[PDB]
């Protein structure tokens, strides 16, 4: 099949083809919000926080659609914290996302190190009570899975704790799975893609990463992505990425091979992720 | 401080001396590509590979460290035959050439990953691992500079469990994540302030290390094919343009800037780096 063909596709036919070939687990931290906030909407008098949850409903809903089971999204990661505690509890007590939870089957988790990071207040534990009781008001949703991290950027200390907990009680270390599961809530075997946005960096899903993870950096903030833009990645992931055959070098014409010699050898310097800053902001190039 | 120019025009000593004081003290980087580069520079059956290889090595190796990166973190071998592995594992140890680079240069050798479980129990596997033991024993004086190469080194969660068990068990509380890092990897380090990837967009094999100040590249050529200027473009950004400052502030920027922010953002297509095309069996960026 072709790009044309991909974007040309029915919303469910897309879907079919996303659960058969995957990616079953995307992470897609919402990134640049506060360039996008400046550009489209009224930054002294529009509310920074809500205008940002409705982007982020679009999005989720939009990915969901498409067949992508489990979504992990970073939200928090290592100025006030006390800042951040109210864009959080947004995720539990929203009317229009519980509405989206509810409607999509969504099952809602908390991964990361919030419970000891957040401020030891009534309101920091209000959230963090309210994480609790979404992620379990949502466990009979068996459709799709949406995975918030607060603090998970660093996963070593937790992971020790956990296995010598687990070692004390079961008698044993926990396999891989269970260490997963023990983080996450659940078990995924990996990330199969990675939306990341302006400089070339990832970040906050631990114990997942692969080589076989397909990385992504958009150019424009995380809330200018449409349709045709993810269905854009989506080829490229399902397509793209593990073409085969791989490729006979051997039995290539001597022109096709000194073709890409003698690019390799003309600009060896090309690098994806070397930018330039202009107007104080970063540009890949 | 400088421009792009300035900084490719340096003496090496200068270089060295803004790279130990700016970072990066950590950088990835897998030798990939290997084989397109071997078909398009040698002649199959009449150049040694392993050779053609070490000798690109080496000096990749010599030139990171000659720019005075502390440290270099670059994956071996990683989830055909794995007894054909074996060989050049063995030389990164045995290779006469390349101990007298460890020499010269004051490299520490290093090996991480599951690689003795995951070697064949043959006597050749346990000699490789014995050797790899070994050459750290050997390089253990030298202080200039750490070199890590990783065999298995994809995923550490089992091993930081086992570990982590065995430490509370004896050395009598839970390892912190350095005991956790020092433990896996023989020696300690924060981060990984870099990772130089190639072709599609992807990074593995350094568990515990990724952090989102971990600046991302992908060369276009195979990575035997990068010479100083392209190390140094690299390095230039990594340095002067990942964390420029001051942030920009949207308030302060005239309609126009705001105009073609918005405009670029809001055309499609949209560029999303990561995205490919596949020509003659090849994904390019
Ligand atoms: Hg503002
Ligand atoms: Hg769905
Ligand atoms: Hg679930
Ligand atoms: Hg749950
Ligand atoms: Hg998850
Ligand atoms: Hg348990
Ligand atoms: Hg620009
Ligand atoms: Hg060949
Ligand atoms: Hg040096
Ligand atoms: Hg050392
Ligand atoms: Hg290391
Ligand atoms: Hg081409």
């Amino acid at each position: 099949v072709s790009e044309k063909e991909f974007l040309d596709l029915p919303l469910v036919s897309v879907a079919e083809i996303v659960r058969c070939r995957g990616p079953k687990v995307s992470v897609f931290p919402f990134d640049g919000t506060r360039r996008w906030f400046h550009l489209e909407c009224n930054p002294q008098y529009d509310d920074y926080q809500q205008a940002a949850l409705r982007q982020s409903i679009r999005i989720l809903k939009m990915l969901f659609e498409h067949g992508i089971e489990t979504v992990i999204s970073p939200i928090f990661s290592d100025r006030y914290i006390v800042q951040a505690l109210e864009g959080m509890a947004l995720l539990a007590n929203d009317e229009e996302i519980l509405s989206f939870y509810k409607e999509h089957e969504v099952h809602v988790l908390f991964y990361g190190d919030y419970k000891k990071r957040l401020p030891s207040t009534a309101q920091g534990a209000a959230v963090v009570k309210s994480f609790d009781d979404l992620t379990i008001s949502t466990s009979s949703n068996t459709e799709h899975r949406l995975c918030f991290g607060v603090f998970g950027n660093d996963a070593a200390e937790s992971v020790a704790q956990f296995s010598i907990s687990w070692n004390e009680t079961h008698g044993k270390p926990p396999t891989r799975r269970e260490i997963i599961e023990g983080y996450y809530g659940e078990y995924v075997d990996k990330a199969d893609m990675f939306i990341g946005f302006g400089r070339f960096s990832t970040f906050d899903f631990p114990l997942l990463s692969s080589g076989k993870t397909s990385l992504y950096f958009t150019v424009a903030p995380s809330y200018y992505m449409t349709e045709t833009t993810l269905r854009r990645i989506l080829y490229d992931h399902i397509y793209l990425r593990h073409f085969r055959p791989k490729p006979d070098y051997s039995a290539m014409s001597a022109d096709q091979l000194n073709v890409l010699r003698n690019r390799y050898r003309a600009q060896p310097d090309r690098v994806f992720g070397v930018g330039c800053v202009h107007d104080g902001i970063w540009f890949a190039e």
